[PDB]
């Protein structure tokens, strides 16, 4: 389900994650694949600033709405260090991208939140397909289970 | 209880709706109102230029988030037309937004759209509480109902 080359760019959302863990966002990355395995964006979350609908997906779907053609948007890849959000899930609906492929799931994080004590987010943990019936959605990978539990402890866990 | 005052903001919203028609836009209008009564920024759809991310509601939230404190957030009221969609609700949530009042529900357009043999949203038809368990969230209010109705078959009767 999951091939090398999808663990190869969700290593790079990992990556993501951590530079925003770095700069003082939380660690949640995301990239923009054509069809062809060209990356045509990335980004990464910026919440710090105060806007906490700062979520790389959704910039990856307003960036797609703005810069690509339909045809070319079912046709790409998103790729996520976590699960989409609610927030995030139907914006990619809304815009009409493809594929999605997460590392860790909202589920996951929502277990690992409770486990160290901190607050549930105000936004439901929903599996991507209950907001987005239509969506291809693989996921998670089994091999960034733990590398996503530190990166999360770092910032939620205290 | 919707009370005067809320049906005052929603039909001010109706309004914003028949705004969005008339540009050729889908009617939908959203007002956000301040704890003392005063009208804080007042939007409606603009997704006819190809972004179709582009709610109202969505737009009240990123304005809140750079315009209000969060306490000052929590206090205010979103007016809207037609019942946030799951991007719309996430979002509201995110910010941490208050009370929520709309004039017809998601399922009401849904039912609407499946009468008239409309293609259904990518975006499931989710109640606000689904997505963001903890708003407080008022409607549908039974007098504006068939006006929204008549809005909505504009758009999207055939
Ligand atoms: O940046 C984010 N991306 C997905 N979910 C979340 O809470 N934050
Ligand atoms: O502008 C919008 N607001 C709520 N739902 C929808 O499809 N569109
Ligand atoms: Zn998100
Ligand atoms: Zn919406």
């Amino acid at each position: 389900a999951i091939s090398d080359a999808d663990l190869k760019y969700l290593r790079r959302c990992v990556d993501l994650a951590r530079e925003a863990l770095d700069d003082g966002d939380e660690p949640f990355g995301s990239v923009l694949v054509d069809h062809t395995g060209t990356t045509l964006f990335e980004d990464r979350n910026r919440v710090k600033d105060g806007d906490a609908t700062a979520h790389p997906e959704f910039a990856i779907a307003r960036w797609a709405a703005r810069h690509l053609t339909p045809d070319r948007r079912a046709r790409a890849t998103v790729y996520t260090s976590g699960e989409h959000c609610p927030m995030c899930a139907a914006a990619h609906a809304w815009v009409g991208l493809g594929r999605i492929v997460y590392a860790t799931s909202s589920a996951q994080l929502g277990g690992w939140l409770t486990e160290w004590g901190a607050q549930a987010a105000p936004v439901a943990t929903l599996p991507i397909n209950t907001v987005a019936p239509g969506v291809v959605v693989d996921g998670p990978a089994e091999e960034l289970a733990e590398t996503m539990h530190n990166l999360y402890r770092a910032k939620f866990g205290r």
